[PDB]
């Protein structure tokens, strides 16, 4: 991987995680840095297939009506946690 592969791994991530999040900043999306603290931490109130449907589903949308990517992927994160029905 890139730059952010072993930043995200400190970061308290899981491998496989990281795996798919350091490709995210690699293909001309958002930046690494663009995430706010609350993203950071939220990220660990996540199990591994947890964080990794929120992975799928944050590439599967749409960037291009998005400013604070920070805001957007914690929109996602919120409905994942938020699953009672």
């Amino acid at each position: 991987g890139s730059e952010n592969f072993q930043t995200l791994l400190d970061a308290g991530l899981p491998q496989k995680v990281a795996e798919k999040l350091d490709e995210i900043y690699v293909a001309g999306l958002v930046a690494h840095s663009d995430l706010d603290e609350r993203a950071i931490e939220a990220l660990k109130e996540f199990n591994e297939d947890g964080a990794l449907a929120v992975l799928q589903q944050f590439k599967d949308s749409d960037l291009s009506h998005v400013q604070n990517k920070s805001a957007f992927l914690c929109g996602v994160m919120k409905t994942y946690r938020q699953r009672e029905k």
